[PDB]
């Protein structure tokens, strides 16, 4: 919903236009376990420079997603989102089960 | 209400833009006796790919249909939806009648 595609028309995930640093590496590639979101180049496809177009697939749920992120970073909801042994990894595997 | 026509403007059932596999067959054709819904190609009419427009005949009853689908698979409604000798098959034929 926020990241921009490097090529207009299509919004393929392999054409992510992340703002790269001076050394070459991206400034903020983003993290999944951490709730920090990645940084993206500004949406401006004018003449002179390369044409970068915004995401063409996002819905209108930016506000609920921001609320969910705020809940995820809240230490008062650990009993739901950061359970002791029933934490879910990125691939969907927990230490224990419901039994 | 979900499956999208392969061509915009017309919503013919024969133009179902389903998601096909590498071999050529669709990923999920869908079943009637089973409650699995068919898979469809994502709605996208941008450049590069074909123009995919969702069907315009769909009503606003997605939630009641989802509820009915959930009820159909509930084993607590066997006496209603899955009577032993009064189960209606696809073409509307019953083994026995109300007599």
């Amino acid at each position: 919903e926020i990241s921009t595609h490097y090529v207009q028309g299509s919004h393929s995930e392999e054409n992510e236009a992340l703002l790269l640093g001076e050394d070459g590496n991206p400034v903020q590639k983003g993290d999944s376990l951490k709730v920090v979101p990645p940084i993206y180049m500004p949406h401006t496809q004018a003449q002179g420079a390369t044409k970068i177009y915004l995401s063409n697939r996002g819905k209108n749920i930016r506000k609920p997603l921001e609320g969910l992120a705020s809940l995820l970073k809240d230490p008062r909801y650990e009993f739901l989102f950061n359970a002791d042994d029933w934490s879910v990894n990125l691939d969907g595997k927990t230490n224990k089960d419901l039994d």
